[PDB]
């Protein structure tokens, strides 16, 4: 438990800004001399180390100040091959700082808006088989999640990151990266919300839980396999977003859910359905949309 040296932080670029401070893209000034039991950090021979750093702006209130340090204490207990992972911190001193990997390729939304599906579309392309694999690597993330019993809140492809390889991390920039503005609502004084992809007892009642991620990931899912081209609900307005959570709580048949993608068959739509059932009880695990995507979905390729 000692800071990570500042001065080793070399600048390059500004990846997100927000109200309390920003996110850098910074390189790490000769690692290799900081590997030790203390920072037992992974240095390639002829590879610069790139990191991403949180920072807090050093006029930030008391309240801001101990936000920032309880995201700390999160991200330091997360250690998992699908979520971003903390190399150190800044806190002894102003101002305050903590250093991730770096995933090169951006957030998730970002990366699939820029490809086409594998055979007018631009750019690169991606197969069927690999988007199940990035949605698979979603679900292996968010079930470790729910393991420590913590709940996300703000699943969706704009808080997930692509390294190399098709390798997804799942994140969360809360305020620090104010980019997708049009995806959250604001229902009081300051208070915005993603409500396109809260399940209706988030909406009805601010009950958020595994179930309610559960139903966030049916939502992130039908992103990928619309290679984020499409708003989901796109065709209602945030009023009607908020009424239709309403009708699930009736649950008198007026209810709309998101369309079927047309690259998603049947049984990944009927899965992705159950992910969106009234009763928290109903919708599917974590464990098992890891296993229908890793398996179920590739055998019947
Ligand atoms: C510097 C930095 C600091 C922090 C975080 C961050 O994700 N923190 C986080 C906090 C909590 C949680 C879990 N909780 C969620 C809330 N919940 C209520 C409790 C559970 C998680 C999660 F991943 F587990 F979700 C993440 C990301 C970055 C980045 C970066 C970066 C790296 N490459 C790139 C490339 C482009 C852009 N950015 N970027
Ligand atoms: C129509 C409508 C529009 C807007 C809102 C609304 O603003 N909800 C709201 C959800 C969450 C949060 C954030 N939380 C975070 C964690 N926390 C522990 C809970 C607070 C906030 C926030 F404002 F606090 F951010 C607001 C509610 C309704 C309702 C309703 C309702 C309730 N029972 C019934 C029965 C029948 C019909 N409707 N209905």
């Amino acid at each position: 438990r000692v800071d990570f040296p500042r001065s080793r932080l070399r600048f390059k670029e500004k990846l997100g800004e927000g109200q309390f401070g920003e996110v850098h893209l910074c390189e790490v000034d000769s690692p290799q001399d900081l590997v030790s039991l203390d920072f037992p950090l992974n240095v390639r021979k002829g590879h610069p180390l790139l990191v991403a750093v949180k920072i807090l702006r050093p006029d930030a209130t008391k309240n801001a100040r101990n936000d920032f340090l309880k995201e700390v204490k999160i991200m330091s207990r997360l250690k998992d091959p699908n979520i971003i992972r903390l190399l150190g911190v800044c806190v002894q001193d102003d101002p305050l700082c903590m250093i991730t990997d770096y995933m090169e390729n951006g957030d998730l939304n970002q990366f699939l808006s820029a490809h086409q599906l594998e055979d007018a579309a631009q750019g690169p392309t991606i197969s069927y088989p690999m988007l199940l694999h990035v949605a698979a690597q979603i679900a292996s993330g968010m079930r470790y999640l729910a393991t420590l019993n913590f709940v996300h809140r703000d699943l969706a492809t704009r808080n997930c990151l692509v390294g190399e390889n098709f390798t997804i991390k799942i994140a969360d920039f809360g305020m620090s990266r104010n980019l997708y503005a049009g995806d959250y609502y604001r229902v009081q004084g300051r208070a915005v919300l993603p409500i396109r992809w809260m399940a209706w007892e988030c909406i009805l009642m601010g009950k958020f839980t595994t179930a309610s991620d559960v139903w966030a990931f049916g939502v992130t899912l039908w992103e990928v396999l619309m290679l984020c081209r499409a708003q989901p609900f796109g065709q209602l307005t945030d009023e009607q977003v908020i009424e239709n959570a309403g009708e699930f709580f009736r649950d008198q048949g007026r209810q709309v859910y998101l369309s079927r993608p047309p690259a998603c068959p049947q049984g990944l739509y009927e899965l992705m359905l159950r992910c969106w059932s009234r009763e928290s009880e109903q919708r599917p695990p974590f464990s098992q949309l890891h296993r229908f995507l890793a398996e179920d979905a590739l055998n019947t390729v």
